[PDB]
């Protein structure tokens, strides 16, 4: 029989029962409506020259500064794959939308806006802090995501202006930032800079809300470890300076403890929604799984509130305060017509160690090692990278688990005749590089098969690899060799798949994700993303 | 055209207190046939063909000491190899071996020949072998080890009636932290163990009584990670806050010097898929400067003064001692027939800051920046990489000096119409990767031209780059895209060139090198190395 998520949950509950409903959850029924796949990327099968024309403006138009798309009077004025569209997410506080040349990737903005403006109780956003890129300390979001969020909150304020109660809005980012350039001694100044940026972000939001409104907005940063010279809180065998920092890496937009957007997307517009997009995936799902996401948020916010090295501030009732929103209720209440759509079984898995919870609290790695070790037919993987270069050049591999590593599980799968198909970012992907070529991964697996219980002679092992392992890297069209992917995706037996933040390559960052178990949903995901991507990926023969 | 005298005069004006410490007045030195120790696959062939040089027929085998095929006549040797019985295979009982040797083995011939001729001293400075799974190795690996041992055996026989002992120093820069920063005591213990085993291995191939006083030692001058090691950098991050020796020297009798980019790592240069690199073999008063460099380090090792602790041990007169060889006399005495060969002007140039000497003692960067700023016709550069990835992804550029950066100097040369030809390692070169593609370098120099005193509009700056800048990466035949280079080479005006350890990409490691000023010698170097390498390199347009 094929992989059942129930088996994953049973294994975790047997081995880590103290983290049930903390870093994983009993599978529950949730609902996927049309549009639930938020896969953003260039148009597979074309070319970057063609796709990038989608952002060209004719002389009499211009590129909008808020959304970085061309203005627009009808479809004829839009190039590439774009069309003329007046999305609701361009609607500013005075109600006026803009005509822009939009592209399919903007579906993610549609999903964020639509989810936020419907809030009746709470909006809960967890992300990673934008990267430097010279332009001074941005926080929470960049590019079109910022305007989208602002416009959504404006609309939310109008939609709730006669509400009985206030809406809790939480924005939390994992912060890298003392560490980027010099470093571990300077934490005080860094807090000061973060405080300024966060205050300006909140002030900008407040300036597009009515003077009196029912939104209680908190912004904050979290980092759980800055040690560099010693362990952050884990059971790793590997040791490396770059593993000895930690902040949140999970990515969540959770409305009313009901509607969750989660996946690999940071809220960084230039990386996904402009020229030369990075490939990435999130999903939009509704149901009790939101509870688990809410719990994840609560764990981090509790940590921020009872250890404020970190920083936060909230604006409510016309005032800045340090009222800290540590807890949104995780109890699930089905909205009306919640059962609309495709019903699927889903469990959560998280990684909350390295200074937030106890060092044993990494159940995400265990669940994926189990999934790969128990695949019966196939494993499909799409990642940015599978290995990560340590501080002085050491290759760091996916982390050790009571059940071994991902690489050991994949070696077991290959020996047993399970098909393993892998898509990596390109080696020449700049900031989003795979770090290591296909040959490296092939030889790492070869060496795993030389040792361990297998003891295979090298040439004999190559027959297993050559029959069952196929490693490609992402390409828009099978020709370009510098395209980029940020996926954290895997699919077992065309049945069970992961969407979240957790890269296969190692780090100490906290992570959140979900495991869906359903053939119809997996088939939609493969039709929409995996098959096109695979057909256009490039294979470097060994 | 550029004169090395002007470089010396500039250093002496700005840094007179480091005269005869990190630089020297140009002196006349001598280059005999074979002085160019460039090792690489045979340009124009293929990796398949070249690698066949190490295949053994069924009835022969691959020698474990030298990792070459055994051999009866040329017909049993494939690839570009021939059947040869080199002196450096001669073991302590006098028996050489017949092996299938290749041109790159010239470096072994140079080392052996120089060491066995020693009457007073053998001074070896290098970088510790990388820990790729194997042991902690020290000083040398693969064929180099066997060469050194054999040389020392022969040296003992050659000096067995000597009036005085021969001082033999082996010093390696050691990575710190080893494969966390917290365990320095254990680090030293492991280093001591490896050095002891290496010394005992040497002792076991010397006569029981002999006139060789042999010291082995490790040096690291900074392990802080969280703060500056001792420099005037504007850039900061963690990977620059450690330091150890990177200079590479084999100095016999304060007369004969081999120096350049080669570590004594056999598998990286002298087996299949060779990394490209360059050393030279030179005789004359320049050796004095090399001796001084060694003394500076060995003094540091012997007189720690505190903080970081280093380790060494000596074997002499059948006994292990802590007799520390802090000083070999640097006074040059010309050997008989020293003037044999091509007479060339040479100066020394070193980097000894970051914890050994004062923080201002980085004259190597200044020298190269001056040389580039004052090129009048051409700059040829062959490097592994020009930029280096920092701890958390920040790009680290060649370092600031009182005369600017290397990139500022190259931008100036390009604006003035000077041709700049650059050969880089391949991006897909694994351990020896360029780190950044050619486009990155082009765009970095574009940005330099946008700022600074030029303030050039982007498209106008591109005209200078497109006319005068040519960035290629190394290839055996203009097709293979994963070949590797470790060069640290530059040539100005087909006249002045650097050979040594100092990469253009930044680090805090100590460095030694020399600058040769001679048209005939530069022409020999261009004919043997630069021109074939250039002709077989690959250019990625745009
Ligand atoms: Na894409
Ligand atoms: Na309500
Ligand atoms: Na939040
Ligand atoms: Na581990
Ligand atoms: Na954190
Ligand atoms: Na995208
Ligand atoms: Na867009
Ligand atoms: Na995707
Ligand atoms: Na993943
Ligand atoms: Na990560
Ligand atoms: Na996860
Ligand atoms: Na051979
Ligand atoms: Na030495
Ligand atoms: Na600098
Ligand atoms: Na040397
Ligand atoms: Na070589
Ligand atoms: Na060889
Ligand atoms: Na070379
Ligand atoms: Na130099
Ligand atoms: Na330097
Ligand atoms: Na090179």
């Amino acid at each position: 029989n094929e992989l059942d998520v129930n088996d994953i949950y049973d294994h975790l509950n047997e081995k880590y029962s103290q983290f049930n409903d903390v870093t994983f959850s009993k599978p529950s029924t949730n609902y996927l409506k049309p549009g639930w796949i938020l896969d953003t990327h260039f148009t597979f099968g074309t070319s970057s020259e063609f796709y990038n024309k989608s952002f060209d403006a004719l002389s009499f138009n211009h590129v909008d500064s808020e959304f970085n798309m061309s203005t627009c009077n009808d479809d004829s004025e839009c190039g590439g794959v774009s069309t003329c569209t007046a999305p609701a997410y361009t609607k500013n506080k005075d109600g006026d939308a803009k005509k822009l040349c939009t592209v399919p990737a903007d579906k993610i903005l549609d999903a964020i806006y639509d989810n936020i403006v419907s809030a009746k109780r709470s909006v809960d956003i967890v992300t990673l802090q934008p990267m430097d890129i010279s332009h001074l300390n941005l926080s929470f979001s960049s590019g079109a995501f910022t305007a989208t969020i602002k416009n959504a909150l404006s609309q939310l304020a109008k939609n709730t202006q006669y509400s009985d109660h206030h809406i809790t809005v939480r924005l939390l980012q994992g912060s890298f930032t003392p560490m980027l350039g010099y470093d571990a001694e300077s934490e005080e100044e860094e807090i000061r800079q973060l405080s300024l940026t966060q205050t300006n972000y909140l002030s900008e939001i407040a300036s597009v809300l009515p003077e009196v409104n029912n939104l209680d907005i908190t912004v904050g940063s979290v980092r759980s470890c800055n040690k560099l010279i010693s362990n952050c809180g884990n059971n790793n065998s590997q040791k490396d300076v770059l593993l000895n920092v930690a902040w949140n890496h999970g990515k969540i937009i959770n409305v009313d403890n009901q509607s969750v957007i989660t996946g690999g997307h940071n809220l960084w517009g230039a990386d996904y929604l402009q020229r030369n997009p990075v490939n990435d995936l999130s999903i939009n799902i509704l149901g009790p799984i939101a509870s688990t996401a809410t719990k994840y948020g609560n764990t981090l916010w509790n940590y921020v509130c009872n250890n404020t090295t970190n920083t936060f501030v909230t604006y409510a009732n016309g005032q800045y305060t340090y009222d800290c929103p540590a807890h949104i209720s995780s109890t699930y209440v089905a909205p009306t017509d919640a059962k609309n759509g495709l019903a699927v079984k889903v469990m959560s898995i998280s990684k909350l160690n390295n200074g937030v919870l106890d060092k044993d609290a990494d159940q995400s790695e265990v669940a994926r090692v189990y999934a790969f070790k128990n695949a019966t037919k196939s494993i499909k993987i799409s990642q940015q990278a599978l290995f990560f270069k340590g501080a002085f050049g050491k290759v760091l591999h996916p982390l050790k688990t009571i059940d071994g590593t991902v690489m050991e599980a994949l070696a077991s799968a290959i020996y047993k005749g399970v098909t393993v198909d892998i898509v990596t970012s390109s080696l020449d992907g700049g900031i989003y590089s795979s770090g290591y070529n296909s040959e490296f991964v092939y030889n790492y697996l070869l060496n795993v098969l030389h040792k361990a219980p297998y003891y295979l002679e090298r040439n004999y092992a190559k027959t297993f690899l050559d029959k069952n392992l196929h490693i490609n890297f992402i390409s828009i069209n099978g020709r370009e060799t510098n395209n980029m992917s940020h996926n954290k995706l895997w699919i077992v037996d065309d049945k069970v798949f992961y969407v979240g933040s957790h890269n296969i390559y190692p780090s100490s960052l906290q992570q959140f994700g979900v495991i869906v178990d359903d053939k119809d949903a997996t088939a939609q995901l493969e039709k929409q993303l995996w098959t096109p991507m695979w057909k256009n990926s490039i294979h470097v023969p060994i």
